[PDB]
């Protein structure tokens, strides 16, 4: 199989002031989006390996117990308010992976949203702080660090565009983004479970069937162990893998606004049996965040798509996956 194209771009221009700079690495962010779909950004200034560390610490020590009491509706159906937040159970001997998904910490009981008791609004659940010291707040930073890398991402990927760069990040706003946090647990099992194992079409062994993601664009850390594929023209392609960077791509909300210029990738997950971690930030703008479609290849940018709005977008497409590849 061979590897797809994906560059490392060095993206900490855009956290700065340098106008120039920022459209030199916009013009590095408009190549990928254009090839294969996919970069690394690199020089991003979040510290992966300690997220990578408490990460670890929460998916060892959470108890069979403690998943119950954090279920999402889907494996609980006690818990009717939890269709996003919570725990994704594993089911032994038949699907391997599990996680925990959590949303902007400013969804509190008080937020108008949640009040209002608006679709894709939840308020987070979190485990026992005596069982899991450091964690809620560790997970809660994180959503600020990673959502201020993707602010910054954002302002290249509306420079590259030919727009000003608040063009998408002013819908990106800490009091109201619908993005989400997954924090995935691929186990090692010994042995390995058929049936949570998926083959594809060509033979491959899967985790994840082919999709394009749910998202503006998608900020993803994952282990040091390949196990993505693109597909290209050339067919599909391995996606090195590099936990020292975050991989970048653009969801269908990207391709809708663009006019498929920025197309969405379509991916996959191969199957491997490796005890690894698939960290995604799922970069959602806020529920009535509307972005007039346009087209950069007509000289008069128009399009003949309609406005769509993004709790709509969100909601259709979190259940369309789900009907498409499996509740996770
Ligand atoms: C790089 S791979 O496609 C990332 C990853 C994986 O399996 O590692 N994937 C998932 O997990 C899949 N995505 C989803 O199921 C959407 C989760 C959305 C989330 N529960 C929310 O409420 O925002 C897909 S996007
Ligand atoms: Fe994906």
């Amino acid at each position: 199989v061979s590897k797809a194209n994906v560059p490392k771009i060095d993206v900490s221009p855009l956290f700065g002031d340098d106008q120039a700079a920022k459209m030199r690495v916009a013009q590095q962010i408009d190549a990928a989006s254009r090839d294969t779909g996919f970069f690394y950004a690199v020089n991003h200034g979040i510290n992966v390996q300690r997220l990578s560390q408490k990460t670890k610490e929460f998916h060892m020590s959470i108890t069979p117990e403690e998943k119950w009491d954090l279920a999402i509706r889907a494996y609980n159906k006690e818990h009717q308010d939890q269709v996003r937040a919570g725990y994704y159970l594993s089911i032994p001997g038949k699907k391997a992976v599990e996680s925990f998904c959590y949303l902007n910490p400013n969804f509190t009981p008080d937020h108008p949203r949640i009040q209002a008791k608006t679709p894709t609004h939840e308020v987070n659940v979190w485990p026992d702080e005596t069982k899991h010291p450091g964690f809620q707040d560790f997970a809660e930073q994180y959503y600020w660090d990673v959502f201020g890398l993707s602010s910054a991402l954002l302002k290249g990927y509306a420079l590259a565009l030919g727009k000003e760069e608040n063009f998408f990040a002013r819908h990106f706003k800490p009091d109201d983004t619908l993005a989400s946090v997954v924090l995935i647990r691929y186990p090692y099992l010994d042995p390995y479970p058929e049936a949570a194992i998926k083959t594809a079409a060509d033979g491959t062994k899967l985790s994840f069937e082919w999709h394009e993601d749910v998202s503006l664009i998608t900020v993803l850390y994952q282990s040091n162990v390949q196990n993505l594929q693109v597909e290209t023209a050339a067919g599909y392609q391995d996606i090195e893998a590099d936990d020292t960077g975050y991989l970048i791509n653009c969801g269908s909300y990207m391709a809708h606004l663009t006019n498929n210029y920025y197309k969405a990738p379509i991916h996959r997950v191969k199957w491997v049996n490796a005890e690894r971690q698939s960290l995604p930030f799922f970069v959602n703008l806020g529920y009535d965040s509307v972005i007039d479609p346009f087209d950069p290849r007509e000289p008069n940018g128009k399009s003949d798509r309609e406005p769509l709005s993004y709790g709509d977008y969100l909601q259709n497409g979190l259940v369309s996956l789900i009907n498409k590849n499996g509740q996770t």
